[PDB]
């Protein structure tokens, strides 16, 4: 029921959530795009951790009244995930914030034994991503554009904001 682009992104996000949940690094290969998914994953984990550090005090504020006890709560998280992009602006950092918050909830899920909820949660992250940022993903090469924007394997700058 997915797209090729959906499966690749789903795999990347799925791994990061499982790694954060298990408190360790995973062993699986990267989905579809060997290099793109690799560079995307390592960038996601390094910057996502930082986002969690500064945002943790904020996320816990909602997480306490959320507490996912079944997939239906994840379906509710989807509504929040949509609002995470409702800023109107671009900011690839929000893409990171989406996946980072997903991992932040995922680690809580494994803590409460709800690991089965983590995977459909990762699908929810990818679902909203592909639902609203579909065109941006392919047009700006999403993951390839993500790594240059945050300047990991980049040597130019990535930043080139133009409004019209």
């Amino acid at each position: 029921m997915e797209d090729e682009l959906y499966r690749q992104s789903l795999e990347i996000i799925s791994r990061y959530l499982r790694e954060q949940a298990t408190g360790a690094k995973d062993t699986k290969p990267m989905g579809r795009s060997g290099a793109t998914s690799r560079k995307a994953l390592e960038t996601l984990r390094r910057v996502g951790d930082g986002v969690q550090r500064n945002h943790e005090t904020a996320f816990q504020g909602m997480l306490r009244k959320l507490d996912i006890k079944n997939e239906d709560d994840v379906k509710s998280l989807s509504r929040v995930m949509i609002h995470v992009f409702s800023d109107g602006v671009t900011n690839w950092g929000r893409i990171v914030t989406l996946i980072s918050f997903g991992a932040f909830v995922a680690k809580h899920l494994k803590t409460i034994n709800q690991e089965s909820s983590i995977e459909p949660l990762a699908e929810s992250i990818t679902d909203v991503l592909v639902r609203t940022k579909r065109d941006w993903l392919v047009k700006q090469r999403g993951w390839d554009g993500f790594v240059e924007f945050f300047h990991v394997e980049d040597l130019e700058g990535g930043h080139h904001h133009h409004h019209h």
